[PDB]
């Protein structure tokens, strides 16, 4: 077995000729040579058997992952485990390797006005996938986007998406969330669970923010600070949008801050394509029920150049599934995997 800084990453016979990448979200990332197909892979080791939250992450990863099947979301092309549930203590997940991510890219490259229309679009195109098959990704941030070195963008990181729930996405005023603070919907820190389909379009807007100028939009540092950077661009929510957040707690907050106007977006970013801030202001839109959806942003003039619906597939049929011991979830772990062994 191989060894990569200090521990064991035993891939082979098919994986060899090994290079440490970095850290993964719960393990070690390591380029290899796929000896069948002939190229060089992405492999990533993964040890979650002894918690209970990464056996969930693991698992919603794992069976996400597998059923879907579209250019702009990465695939799993193969997962090395031991034979027996006893024997096995790692899981090796492999995907095609991609040159680097959004958030590499955007701390060292500027991106041309064609670049971020086109990673745009197919940011777009993979989300209108995940959302035809009643999926929430929950987790869009530029480290979730990698690219190819042809610009190919791949989504990733399904460990904290939800089948859409939007009858029960109703909460009090501060309720703790998981995802990533900067690229948060201000609702999740007012009235939502994030379990509906708007939470997401509000994460490409803050990844589109980001694209024009390098730079995250809401830097918040903690909880409220991230609702304070968001209002202090779109300025105070109108009557109107107020009326939507019944919560007296979520309500009464915004009521006690004083006045805010909204900065324009072309004084933000004076050098964008005055189409990309029209799709940006849909959807950095407070209110989530006027928020544009998935859909309708791909029809937007903007990206015009690549929309084609019938180019733009969905999901053969929704998507359908944490209270499982870990001991349950290391079985559904070996059950799941099982189509990649030898004798299949
Ligand atoms: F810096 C990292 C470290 C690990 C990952 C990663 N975590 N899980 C899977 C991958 C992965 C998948 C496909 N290709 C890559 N390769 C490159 C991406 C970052 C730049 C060099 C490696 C990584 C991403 C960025």
């Amino acid at each position: 077995p191989e060894m990569v800084r200090g521990q064991v990453f035993d891939v082979g016979p098919r994986y060899t000729n090994l290079s440490y990448i970095g850290e993964g979200a719960y393990g070690m990332v390591c380029s290899a040579y796929d000896n069948v197909n002939k190229v060089r892979v992405a492999i990533k080791k993964i040890s979650p058997f002894e918690h209970q939250t990464y056996c969930q992450r693991t698992l919603r990863e794992i069976k996400i992952l597998l059923r879907f099947r579209h250019e702009n979301i990465i695939g799993i092309n193969d997962i090395i485990r031991a034979p027996t549930i006893e024997q096995m203590k790692d899981v090796y997940i492999v995907q095609d390797l991609m040159e680097t991510d959004l958030y590499k890219l955007l701390k060292t490259q500027h991106l041309s006005n064609d670049h971020i229309c086109y990673f745009l679009y197919q940011i777009l195109r993979g989300l209108k996938y995940i959302h035809s098959a009643n999926v929430l990704h929950r987790d869009l941030k530029p480290s979730n986007l990698l690219l190819n070195t042809t610009c190919d963008l791949k989504i990733c990181d399904f460990g904290l998406a939800r089948v859409a729930d939007p009858d029960h996405d109703h909460t009090g005023f501060l309720t703790e969330y998981v995802a990533t603070r900067w690229y948060r919907a201000p609702e999740i820190m007012l009235n939502s669970k994030g379990y509906t389909k708007s939470i997401d379009i509000w994460s490409v807007g803050c990844i589109l923010a980001e694209m024009l100028s390098n730079r995250p939009i809401f830097p918040g540092k903690h909880y409220l600070d991230q609702l304070n950077h968001i209002l202090g661009i779109l300025g105070s929510p109108s009557q109107e949008d107020l009326n939507c957040i019944i919560n007296l707690k979520a309500r009464n907050y915004l009521l006690s801050l004083p006045h805010k106007n909204k900065v324009p977006w072309n004084r933000l970013f004076p050098n964008a394509d005055s189409k990309a801030l029209d799709l940006l202001d849909k959807m950095l839109t407070f209110n989530p029920h006027k928020r544009i959806e998935v859909e309708q942003a791909l029809a937007h003039p903007y990206l015009e150049q690549y929309y084609d619906p019938s180019d733009e597939p969905i999901a053969e049929a929704p998507f359908k599934f944490d209270d499982l011991p870990k001991e349950k979830l290391k079985e559904l772990i070996f059950e799941e995997t099982a189509r990649f062994q030898p004798g299949y």
